[PDB]
């Protein structure tokens, strides 16, 4: 069952096995992944977040991040821990109560505490549309009909060397799937669908590191949502889904009564699908209880390119149609050396006291937030443009931005910029040498927003940086709870910190 738009969420320590290897984890609700937030658009989300850890060997605080919610006026509620809140101590909870206006479409929760997000304390959140414009292209969308792809380690990440390239063990579809080595016959997910049914699927991926080259064999892919943004009508018959990326597509139950291979190959770690790994099962109902018998092609005719990508809604481009062609034009330099990275010569390491308590508490420009140079202030209601190129180790890195959804002006392995119809999306891959990957977004959503590589090894390795946007507006706009005022005095008191 889905829980919400008011529901409680425990955060507890367990054994699972997903592929077979027993190892402790991090875990909402109980499970891997955890369960699906769910509510309508423009619902008030209480979702009380219990602490119950006590393994310090995944971290005893945590702090929960809701993944692509633009969380205006409710700053606070956001998540990302050193930037918006101080984390959650054991055996306390804490009510993040915020309202989603003017959004609907596929998202997700995370840990946002270190790599914490990487030991289990991931799943999906969905805010669906009782007038969704894309209704009638579908008969099903419900809890069996979300996708999850997720990354896998049998090391635990407090043990993952900052800076390195870690691999994982296993890739896991709605939670299940093969380990690369010492490989085991364990339970594949199974995905149900009746032969000349429409299903609504909703990708999701929960990776902290890889991408994933998705296909399901004899079917093709109608994509109708990219990262929460409705699209036009997009067929492909592959789609590679970069760290925290979601996609809807239509899956048309239009081949044979029968069973078919759903794929999601990393780009690292395990490589084919031998003995069943990167795997899961389509099953028409009806069909043979075995596994499928089906072939990939050798290549995809139709893979998804994102230029392809378009709005459902006329959303055009803020600014003028060239480069430099708005408010704030901003260019940043991404580097990466000797195990850390940065962004404008800086690496992030978090603040002891959260950026938003720092402004709250009167300091009113970046220069006077902490860390030195990670925070940049962005001008009230101005259309801001970020270049990110690329050439940094460890690529192709997808960017997210909190507290927005932004025009994507130039995608990657593309030089040609889009300041007509470009997708709007939260989470872009920044490509490879010599790409000029470009957003734009205005600034209505006062408060501090994090930007960062959503490979959860890098951003810990450093690579992030902080709009505060509209520091003068920041206190007013985000009236802040008492329990709120309470997490940095209890965090810090636990901790032994002085502040
Ligand atoms: C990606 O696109 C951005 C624009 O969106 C390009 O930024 C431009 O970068 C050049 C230097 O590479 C800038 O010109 C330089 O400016 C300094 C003075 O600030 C001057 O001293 C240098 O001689 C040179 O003129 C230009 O200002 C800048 N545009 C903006 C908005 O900052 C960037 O080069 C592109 N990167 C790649 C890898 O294609
Ligand atoms: C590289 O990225 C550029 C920019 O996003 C892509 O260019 C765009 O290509 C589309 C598709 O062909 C062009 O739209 C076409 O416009 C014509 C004339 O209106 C229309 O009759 C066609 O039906 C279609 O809508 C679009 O104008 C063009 N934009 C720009 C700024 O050049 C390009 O396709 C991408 N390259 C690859 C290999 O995908
Ligand atoms: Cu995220
Ligand atoms: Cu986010
Ligand atoms: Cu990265
Ligand atoms: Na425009």
């Amino acid at each position: 069952a889905q829980i919400g738009p008011v529901t409680d969420l425990h955060i507890t320590n367990a054994n699972i096995s997903p592929d077979g290897f027993s190892r402790p984890a991090v875990l909402a609700g109980g499970t891997f992944p955890g369960p699906t937030i769910a509510g309508n658009t423009g619902d008030n989300f209480q979702i009380t977040v219990f602490n119950d850890l006590t393994d310090p060997s995944m971290l005893t605080d945590t702090s929960i991040h809701w993944h692509g919610l633009f969380q205006k006026g409710t700053n606070w509620a956001d998540g990302p821990a050193f930037v918006t809140q101080c984390p959650i101590i054991t055996g306390q909870s804490f009510d993040y109560n915020f309202n989603v206006p003017g959004q609907a479409g596929t998202f997700w929760y995370h840990s946002h505490l270190s790599t914490q997000y990487c030991d289990g304390l991931r799943g999906p959140f969905v805010v669906y549309d009782p007038n969704d414009p894309n209704a009638s292209l579908y008969d099903v969308d419900d809890d069996t009909t979300i996708i999850t792809l997720a990354d896998w380690y049998h090391t635990l990440a407090q043990q993952e060397p900052i800076g390195a390239a870690i691999t994982a063990d296993a890739t896991l579809i709605n939670g299940l799937g093969r380990s690369f080595t010492n490989t085991t016959a364990s339970p594949l997910s199974v995905i149900t669908v009746q032969s000349g049914k429409r299903y609504r699927m909703r990708l999701v991926s929960i990776s902290c590191d890889p991408n994933y080259l998705f296909s399901i064999d004899g079917h093709d892919m109608t994509i109708i949502e990219v990262d929460g943004v409705n699209s036009q009508q997009l067929t492909v018959d592959q789609i590679q889904i970069f760290a925290a990326q979601r996609y809807s597509f239509v899956l048309n139950a239009n081949q044979p009564v029968g069973n078919y291979w759903i794929r999601a190959q990393p780009n690292s770690g395990g490589q084919g699908f031998d003995g069943g790994i990167n795997s899961a099962i389509l099953r028409y109902e009806g069909a043979t209880v075995e596994d499928p018998t089906t072939t990939a092609p050798t290549t995809f005719s139709n893979p998804l390119v994102e230029t392809d990508l378009h709005p459902l809604a006329d959303l055009g481009v803020p600014g003028q149609p060239f480069r430099g062609g708005a408010d704030d034009p901003l260019v940043l330099n991404l580097a990466f050396a000797n195990g850390r990275f940065s962004i404008d010569g800086v690496s992030f390491v978090p603040p002891t006291v959260p950026v938003l308590l720092q402004i709250l508490s009167g300091a009113q420009n970046a220069q006077d937030l902490l860390p030195a140079g990670s925070v940049i202030s962005l001008p009230s209601n101005s259309v801001i443009e970020v270049a990110l190129p690329a050439g940094a180790a460890g690529g192709p890195h997808p960017f997210h931005l909190h507290g927005h959804n932004f025009a994507v002006v130039q995608s990657a392995n593309n030089a040609t910029p889009n300041y007509v119809n470009p997708i709007w999306r939260d989470t872009v891959s920044i490509g490879g040498t010599g790409d000029n990957v470009t957003i734009r977004f205005t600034t209505n959503n006062p408060g501090p927003w994090f930007l960062h590589c959503h490979i959860d090894w890098h951003l810990e390795a450093g690579f992030a940086i902080v709009f505060a946007e509209d520091i003068p507006d920041t206190a007013s706009a985000n009236p802040v709870p008492q329990a709120w005022s309470d997490l940095c005095p209890a965090y810090d008191q636990a901790h032994n910190i002085s502040t």
